[PDB]
């Protein structure tokens, strides 16, 4: 048998989401982010909307979409935020990335904080630099053929509290090693669990903690990554797999 | 004694070969290589000629180079054709890249299907995208001092029929790992062997399936491939190594 | 219990030192690395001067310094060089790249050879270009997070008479691998030991031979391995680890 798949015409709908309102490398990472997404249409495999205003979607308009990327923040009102929750209870996917999973005491928000696994921020190191991360699953489709440890380019690094590992239905793919200890110049992180790419299994999700500043796309590994996340959420649609169309 | 060898003039003289009429991310790869091969001739290590038309170079003009580097095509004219044939069969050298090897039912040259090894144009993925690698051979010169596998930068791969590596006087160098597959978003490669980096014996050649978009410089290990992959087919000269002079 | 430490003020202070009188390769690095330190001190971890007149810098006013990073030169003149001794002798730190250790025949600086390890220029390969590299000591707070091999980005790469790794109190961090050898298209090396980061254990200083071209900061590992060379000069100032404030 032959062993390609062409497609006949595009394969699913995503949506890209990222706001202005944000510190300048969260900006920076959001729209080299974007290029790196519009890159992967070329030759239009899928349907790719890109925007800056989330008060457009209602779940109604949602629901159409595959998948939801999150580049820099989570929904702020209550209409923005009660859409993407009808969204995810009834099958949606997202990829989120770096400062779209903050929260802290005044989010306000419990669903996101529950759909991430609980973690509310804890710390972070500073300045932005290169880490060691490790594969905490080699079998799993976003991590099957990435090597077993890598140095992944600089970020801004989070640690959550509690960790999403405490949480039964969550589970890690990727961490920061804690070779990587005492990690930071100004800002110093010197121990604790430190998961990175993780998934919340009640939902069709995938967090990737790096997001930051105009470096992110310099290296091979990290991008694979990237390609691999975005299409395991995607595949993962209950109303069928797109790439086997 | 001392352990350096240093030139006391350029060592050989190298042809590089490309078109403007591709796709325009087959130019923009060409353009990007033309910059790497000229940074490797920083202080004159050798001669490096520059051309977009093959027709101005007839076999009694290609016998003055060492090597002939094909960025994104290959020769499409009899004259063309017949010129680089009698440079190949006399001892010319060669480093393929991409499209360079692309042929099909109306490419209508049998003795470049030969001179590749066999191999046939037969699919490919989309969109392009970085990929697991693997050395089958870590004791040959062009792999001797590459990790055992890596990550490579993005690019569009293709699989051919028959595979090079079914061709007995064929030598395989690297590979596209089966871990990537299922491999692509919009055009899916499900299974096969994947061979990428390979060399006709019968001939002083090397073939390089990367080469795809302006990207293809960003990684480290991926250039010295194309440093390694360069320097063994130059070396290989029938009229004597040039390193040694 | 909390596992952050944030700084409530500048740590410690760095002077940048680099020349415009070398050749244009150094003087690419030299601005590139420059840039490197500077997004090191986004948020003012640190307070960081550059210069590109070492004359202004006696001992009275090097001492006020953690560290100095010499990215592509050393101390010409008798009056720079008495103040770069009385700073070393005293606890000052070092962060040396590539030309900054140059020295032959007409140095006449015999505290400088003794400074670096005892080793003399001997020899480079030619054109720049990636090399694979190896962790000698994976124990090391230089190294303790970074792969035990690498293919690490272009540069011009240089040896020594003696090897560094000769002296006693020399600590030999990272390797060049004769896996690379012979490693040269016009200047080839073809034998001989290749450490490329030590340190000399009787300074507060590390060297790292690699520091020449535009593309040094294109790879997260190598990246790495310079936020791990500064961080560990840095934090064994006699005076206490600025880290721990």
């Amino acid at each position: 048998g032959y062993p390609a798949n062409y497609a006949k015409a595009p394969r699913f709908k995503a949506l890209i989401y990222y706001t202005q309102h944000a510190e300048e490398a969260h900006v920076q990472f959001a729209e080299q982010a974007t290029t790196f997404f519009k890159k992967l249409n070329y030759g239009d495999g899928f349907v790719l909307d890109i925007t800056t205003d989330f008060s457009k979607y209602p779940y109604e308009k949602l629901k159409e979409y595959n998948v939801i990327i999150m580049l820099n923040t989570s929904p702020n009102t209550k209409a923005e935020r009660d859409a993407f929750e009808q969204y995810m209870e009834n099958g949606g996917g997202w990829v989120g990335f770096h400062a779209a999973a903050y929260n802290d005491k005044n989010t306000h928000w419990p669903w996101f904080v529950k759909f991430l696994g609980g973690g509310v921020f804890y710390c972070n190191n500073w300045p932005p630099q290169p880490v060691l991360v490790e594969v905490d699953n080699e079998e799993h489709p976003v991590t099957k053929n990435l090597p077993a440890s890598f140095v992944a380019p600089a970020s801004e690094w989070y640690q959550w509290t509690p960790s999403p590992r405490q949480n039964k239905d969550v589970e890690v793919l990727l961490s920061l090693s804690p070779k990587n200890y005492p990690l930071g110049i100004k800002d110093v992180v010197n121990f604790g669990d430190f998961p990175i790419v993780w998934s919340n299994k009640n939902y069709r999700m995938i967090y990737l903690n790096m997001g930051h500043g105009d470096e992110e796309f310099i290296d091979g590994t990290q991008n694979l990554l990237l390609v691999n996340a975005f299409r395991w959420v995607v595949s993962k649609d209950k109303s069928g797999n797109p790439f086997l169309k």
